[PDB]
């Protein structure tokens, strides 16, 4: 019954699309990431961010000891990529082209945009942390057609571009970030 | 020494680039239903239910929430863009027209949603010019069965998915999953 209970919750929070990232760092000179969705903008002033690793992963330990990291936002034609970080393969890097951002982190190719970071905070979060970073830098490639990588349900998907309307806001006490 | 090197108009561009789904997250404070439109919410913690949002700091909707100490998180349908119009409006009653039901707990669930979560307030942190609020899960729910179309917001537009896109993922690194990895 437990178990049952840990299948509901993710197929229920599996209804809050999201898009998708791999977060980067290196360590004594070789290059580390990790899959991760639970990403998201925090505030504009500071200009800060938050991501959720589990309290086990490896990759995250390796964010700590650098104290810098990079988010790359992920386009639809990525979707090896991801399933490559999401694997238990050696080398995630190999046959993956990357460069290093102004603070070291790798910036992978064909991403929609990165974010340069450090580590502002870190909070206990039930089986995961909450961290927060503090955005240095940030861009996005021009002339990439804008089809973004999404996880729904458990699959991979995208959008359809026909869909595409535009938003109108005027409670100023509830902004998104992103409006 | 106070820094300022990133451009607003810039932040806004490229967190943009980052889809997400759709929120109205909602309580009851002295009599009346409350609630807000947001983008900022996460999965948190499977032992113990745990999940996250992040209202800005001088949200009337969180004012409301600290106070009753519960709220509900209800994800929209793409045939809900206008709930997510209203909520993000200055009209003085946002449930007017809207079609709504007491949770468990006690907090709005807004009929027609593809799912609703029912929390009470766990912890709250600083976080800039925004909050960070942890939720303890009491209650969920995918039912009513809606025909599985997100209320997408992506580049500061509303969008949708195309379905024939919709490909199973398979993950054998568990020290790295997805909470909502199948």
């Amino acid at each position: 019954a437990e178990a049952i209970d840990q299948r509901t919750f993710r197929r229920v929070l599996g209804q809050f699309c999201t898009g998708v990232t791999i977060i980067t760092t290196v360590h004594e000179g070789n290059p580390v990431g990790f899959a991760c969705q639970s990403f998201a903008a925090l505030s504009l002033d500071p200009p800060l961010v938050l991501f959720c690793p589990t309290k086990v992963s490896r990759s995250w330990k390796a964010i700590e000891a650098s104290g810098r990291f990079c988010v790359n936002i992920l386009h639809e034609k990525q979707q090896h990529v991801s399933a490559r970080f999401g694997s238990r393969e050696p080398d995630k890097f190999a046959g993956i082209d990357w460069r290093p951002s102004d603070l070291g982190s790798p910036i992978i190719d064909g991403s929609l945009a990165h974010i340069d970071c450090t580590v502002h905070d870190v909070h206990d979060g039930g089986d995961h942390f909450v961290v927060f970073g503090k955005v240095h830098g940030l861009s996005e490639v021009p002339e990439r057609k804008p089809r973004p990588l999404l996880f729904y349900r458990g699959e991979y998907t995208g959008i359809e571009p026909e869909k595409n309307t535009p938003a109108q806001w005027r409670d100023d006490l509830e902004a998104f970030l992103t409006a």
